[PDB]
């Protein structure tokens, strides 16, 4: 698989927050393009990104992101002034940094992770409002040497939903049998879930997958999550237990039994899933 | 005694769910012998086990792991229609398999861990009538050269109850001053929870045991849990602390208050634990 | 500067006291107590005898995390080790290095981010101590750590901030560069998740990567339950400069009723751009 490159572009992108069908808000790179969840922003260790962003709505609403650097004029808060008023634009500015050593002989972390954005001030000064109508996105930022997967799929645990979708409606994510896929989970809202994934697992570091064979960190395929909280990981789709309607759920019990559930439909080369109706 | 060995031999057994006194249910390994949790399962990283299974109750019944490979006939879920029936029988196969390098260069996590079976259909399409009734239990992989304890003793938050017991009997385990103990910890049903343990430590990893000195793992004595959560360690019983009754509870306050409490007994080499007048 | 190895036996005197309001805190001196509590910085190997008094009329207790105790000093009613309402008690915590065991395995050290709280107030699980404040950190640094310019202590205690009126910080000052080290404890009946705008840290014992060949998460977002603890150094404004940047749970409903703080970060001329109240 592909290797993420050594960071250090300058980007330039415009984003949009818009109203949606039923009351819902969210954010796109272009005017008339806006999702639930945002778009994804990938970026290398180094880059700097700034963030043309628009708010063509009636309500104050802001940009606020998690884990990269920026000033405190970009923190998209109210308190800061750095929101963004009705019809209003402003240009929000992150910037990342690649792991080094300090002066004091001591080490900086870099900032590759599984991130987000998200709104801070619809609704409450903490954009309540905000995550309920769907203003939350995913950013990866990548380190020099990464692997790079064939699909990335985001999955949000926002209050009772995953991507605020109704219940039982999925979201589904498909793939072939040896396909390197890339989950971002991000929690949101009030209440703790766990998220679980049937016939895959990850390891609990940085990338979800082991550095090599002295890398300590458990390996496990359920993790309590907390509104706020992001994680990530690569698996092999399949691997070592073949094609099929692999279940993922939260697995607090009475979510899962209103629908906090979805399908990763692992198909075998030629397309069929094994022992499922389409 | 000693280290486990490196895998790869098949393996079969015998289990069946029964009902229990209270409306309850259990797996066993020989019929009238079931148990809550269920019994534990070890296994060295490459076994296959085969579970011979037979549901001796009068409503459907199924067996569903987490953390090791299984193909989609052997998820245990009405699903993909891998649940028993009543009185029917059921052959699953779970493997395992070692860490190792792919062919891309990548870390394949192997399967070793702390892990736990359950049932998917009592209830609901989910464990959950299955889990408030007993049907659990736990499975260790263990790596080649792992340490291998004197004595395992499986703990589980099972919403408000410690193994499906009554507030305030514990259950209560023992050992002697220096007897390698390992505990396997699993989260059920709707709750949060924070597994602590009075005068012990573990370290926040596979294994629960520092590596070495370049381990960085943190040293907890209480961990955050949630539903389907599983973990484990090894202590030295009394180590640096001596013999006594050592208090184990949840951590969340009312949670101890109203039952989920239970005592690590750790004897001094001629049987009495100091102190300890019941 | 860097901690040293340990092996000094120490001798301090505590106090549970009565505060306004029916709470209670800790203090090392009389009349003095807190909530939090004082904090408490041993280095490996060191033990520390604790003469303890409660001032109070009802019994209170002294429990520790982490830390090496006998059962005498569990601080329970079950091993009777509670103190009278008036009474006197030595409570004895001991550290120990990392090594390796005679059966080759390596022994993890008493190191880390701890703390201490009441068991008897209210309940046999000090339930009533923990409503009251009677909690504190206990710091245990290993040889050689890094020893911060200043440490905070941010308890998050059911839905308060150190015991303290909804939307009343606390906040923290420091200047843009300075080793600023946060302890966070929580306690009480629910789940939380602490945040910090601006910052983010490892999630190992220490909050710092040991080097490149560390592969633990780096965050600025974690879960923590009842009696959870941690900690972590920062540099102030690191790559961000200065500013009020926020901490706060990050669990909707907590924030918006009062459960955030501000970590007020100076340039070096004194100043906080755009911060006003
Ligand atoms: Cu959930
Ligand atoms: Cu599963
Ligand atoms: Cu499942
Ligand atoms: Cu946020
Ligand atoms: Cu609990
Ligand atoms: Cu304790
Ligand atoms: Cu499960
Ligand atoms: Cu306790
Ligand atoms: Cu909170
Ligand atoms: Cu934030
Ligand atoms: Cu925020
Ligand atoms: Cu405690």
């Amino acid at each position: 698989a592909g290797a993420a490159p050594a960071g250090g572009e300058v980007r330039r992108v415009t984003m949009y927050a818009e109203r949606l069908a039923g009351g819902q808000m969210g954010y796109g790179l272009e005017k008339g393009k806006a999702s639930i969840p945002g778009p994804l922003i990938e970026l290398n260790e180094g880059d700097t990104l700034h963030v043309e962003f628009e708010n063509t709505m009636d309500v104050p609403v802001s940009l606020h992101v998690h884990g990269l650097d920026y000033e405190i004029s970009s923190d998209g808060t109210k308190q800061n002034k750095s929101h963004v008023e009705p019809g209003g634009t402003r240009t929000y500015t992150w910037r990342t940094h690649e792991p080094g050593r300090r002066a004091d002989g001591t080490w900086r972390a870099g900032s590759a992770g599984y991130w987000h954005y998200h709104d801070h001030v619809v609704g409450t000064e903490h954009g309540t409002g905000g995550f309920r109508n769907g203003l939350y996105g995913p950013v990866i930022v990548r380190r020099k040497g990464d692997v790079l997967p064939d699909a990335t799929h985001t999955i949000v645990f926002n209050d009772m939903t995953i991507n605020n979708r109704p219940a039982h409606t999925g979201p589904n994510f498909e793939a072939t049998v040896g396909d390197r896929v890339e989950i971002v989970m991000i929690t949101h809202g009030e209440y703790y879930h766990t998220f679980h994934m049937h016939g895959h697992r990850w390891a609990d570091n940085r990338t979800g997958m082991l550095t090599g064979p002295d890398d300590p960190s458990q390996v496990i395929d359920n993790k309590i999550c907390g509104p706020a909280d992001s994680f990530g990981f690569q698996i092999i789709a399949g691997e070592g237990v073949g094609a099929g309607a692999w279940m993922y759920h939260c697995h607090v019990q009475s979510h899962s039994d209103m629908g906090m559930v979805g399908l990763f439909l692992v198909k075998k080369p030629d397309g069929t899933i094994p022992g499922y109706d389409p």
